[PDB]
């Protein structure tokens, strides 16, 4: 199971942890991709994610995206995990950078809800542009199911957990 993670609450936990090596390591049920309305893997974690798969995670994207259209902003959809979960959930955070609505975080969490555990990044943290102090504070007054957040940046990771109330 997953190692090395400090516990925020009752149900978050936090580590200092590239999610790509954390994915291949645990193979969780649910790795959670911090996506964009068209699947468009491109960078961040959702372009570290689809390299993993070798642009097998993109090549199923564009074929969902082409059958149902693009997500909503604090939406997500069920896909495959390939070789680094059994799936994927990708999330769709508001990108702050875009000009999108930051109170569409907490729906954006609520997806977390229907799965009992998950390996996931904060969501609209990083090139999305929100405080991730915000994103963790949202994470845990939103999700009520097991999640384990994998922060890349150290320097965010003790940043977060030195003023997390
Ligand atoms: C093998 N993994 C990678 O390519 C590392 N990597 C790149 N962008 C990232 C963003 C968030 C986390 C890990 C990230």
């Amino acid at each position: 199971s997953f190692s090395g993670y400090l516990k925020l609450t009752d149900n978050v936990y936090i580590k200092n942890a590239d999610i790509v090596e954390e994915a291949k390591k645990v193979k969780p049920t649910v790795v959670v991709n911090a996506a964009n309305v068209y699947l468009k893997h491109g960078g961040g974690v959702a372009g570290a994610l689809n390299k993993a798969t070798n642009n097998a995670m993109q090549v199923e994207s564009d074929d969902y995206i082409a059958t149902n259209g693009p997500l909503k902003v604090g939406g997500s959809c069920v896909l495959s995990g390939h070789n680094l979960a059994k799936h994927c959930l990708h999330v769709v955070g508001p990108n702050v950078n875009k000009g999108e609505d930051i109170q569409l975080l907490k729906s954006a969490y609520e997806n977390f809800n229907q799965h009992e555990v998950l390996l996931a990044p904060l969501l609209s943290a990083g090139i999305f542009g929100a405080d991730p102090i915000h994103s963790l504070r949202v994470c845990v007054d939103t999700v009520r199911t097991n999640v384990y957040l994998a922060v890349f940046d150290k320097n965010l990771y003790d940043k977060l957990v030195s003023s997390f109330l």
